[PDB]
Parts: structure tokens; sequence; C-alpha cells
């Protein structure tokens, strides 16, 4: 059922997986750790979304679907063509992990930390029920780090 | 401290990130998550891991060091020259997420679940306390995942 417990996110760490064909990985998912075949759905449209790539709007938007497996959430992530981190990532890499993602309890305070590590939010928006950021950390941790913020 | 409470792997995930420099990427690490730094140490000889790469026998050691961030295990791995999932890995991909690992009840079965779904074991051997398998998950999945049991 993978919904035995209903998933709690701040005890919970993502994995974001981009693919070329969502409903193809999300089979091999399902039936590599023989579960349930969990459903997709595309992301909200800019106006609900605002999502803003290297500083500039996007209408992006990427069909998602969830595992939830332990401690561990899996998201894959088939993104349009429009400009975001994710169809960047797919084009130039490949399908393969995009980024590790974590839940904080104040966004707007946990980015003013890493700024003052210097670092810098690459993408950004909302989503029902919560927003998120990307951090530019590729360079310094070899992957991408997302902070999620449930309302 | 990352140290709060004993990390309890059955509950973990974890993820291997293979570096050329542990030093440099355990204190980026330790500088991004604003956490005490943690010690890095060689994995067994040979002669206690018994390697096998590929079917083949290997004297592969690398460097490890660990995060304890919640939910997650973040695993850092500095391979040397010789032959490993982690050295062919680093080679063709450069620095980048290896693996995610989860721990199970019993190796055995679990790795004849996978045989039955038409899976392989690409690495194997014996660490401190357990040991552990790397399935040829990565063109289905577009990661490699690995089993890990605690004895």
């Amino acid at each position: 059922s993978m919904s035995k417990n209903i998933l709690d996110m701040r005890n919970t760490v993502q994995i974001g997986i981009v693919v070329r064909d969502i409903e193809e990985s999300l089979q091999n998912y399902a039936e590599f750790f023989g579960v349930e075949k969990p459903q997709w759905f595309w992301t909200d449209d800019y106006s609900k979304a605002h999502t803003k790539f290297n500083g500039r709007p996007t209408k992006a938007r990427a069909k998602l679907a969830f595992f939830e497996l332990g401690p561990l959430q899996l998201e894959l992530i088939e993104p349009d063509e429009n400009p975001s981190t994710w169809r960047e990532f797919l084009d130039k890499n490949g399908e393969g992990i995009h980024h590790i993602a974590f839940v904080v309890k104040d966004m707007d305070r946990k980015v003013e930390e890493l700024y003052r590590k210097g670092m810098k939010v690459i993408q950004k928006g909302d989503f029902e029920g919560g927003r998120y950021a990307y951090i530019d950390t590729l360079r310094a941790l070899k992957v991408m780090i997302e902070l999620l913020e449930n309302y």
C-alpha cells in the first residue's frame, strides 16, 4: 500500500529523479519494490506555481509520481519542454537523480542561512499546500539540494 | 552532533556519493548542513571484504565518511584505483550520486526476489558488522540500488 501510515514529510527525505516517460519508469519502480503503482499528475500552471528559473518566469510544468518507502519518498519527474531545472537536467544529463529535498519549518530564514553561507536559489515556486526552492549546491555537493515548506 | 540518537539504519535510507577528495567534500557537506565534521576511514582490505565486482575478486578499497541527517544517511565515497562499481562510476561519470541503499533483514531471500524479477548482483562484499550487494538497476531505475544487511 505505501499508505500504511500517512507520510510525515518532516521526517522523510525525498529524492527526485528526472525521467523521459513517467508511465514506463513508474511501472519499473512499482515492479522493483513490489508496490502498488502510484498515479501521476501534472504540476500547477504558472498562474498558481509562479515558477522562477534563474530569475526568469517560466510556464514549465512536469508530470510527477511519488513512492513512499519508509524514510524515503521517491519522486519521478517528467518535465515539459519549457525552461526549468528539470528540463535543463534532462537535456544535458539524461535521466537520473535530480535532487535531494528536505522539509523545513521556515523557508525564508533557512534561505537566509544559505545566503550567508554563500549560496543561491536557482528555482523556486509554489505548489498546492506549500512552496520550494532549489539551491545551487551542485558544484560543491555534487547534487542539487531542494528546500520544501508545507503550510 | 548528528549523534543525538543512535542511527537506526533499518529506518534510514542511505545515499552514496562518489567523490575525488573526501576531506574537501566532507568539509563542504559539514558546512552546508551546519554540522560537526565526521571522521573518514578506509574500508576493509579484500581479506575481510571479499569484494567481488562483475564476478571477479578485487582488492578495491575506498575512503568513507557518513552524515546523519534525520531519515537520511549521506555517505561520501573516495575509491582507490582498483576495479569497483565506485571507480567505474567516478571515471565515467565524475563525482555524483552513486547509489541508494536499503537495509534488509535477509540478504539471501531478498536477492532471491530480485533474481526472480530478472535482476543481478553487480558487486558484493562484507564490511565490519554486515554485508552488501549492489543490484543492476541503473538502466531501469536510473540509479543503482544497494541492499545492506547488518548482523
